[PDB]
């Protein structure tokens, strides 16, 4: 391990929390944004 990120489980919007040396990965639905799944993003455009 490397630092206390995934510890208090970081990730939001309901996303698993994984931890990958250094920095973690959170695994939010592709509608989330924001490195702490913070973000709704549903508009699609392009």
């Amino acid at each position: 391990s490397d630092g206390d990120q995934c510890a208090s489980s970081p990730c939001q919007n309901g996303g698993s929390c994984k931890d990958q040396l250094q920095s973690y990965i959170c695994f939010c639905l592709p509608a989330f944004e924001g490195r702490n799944c913070e973000t709704h993003k549903d508009d699609g455009s392009a």
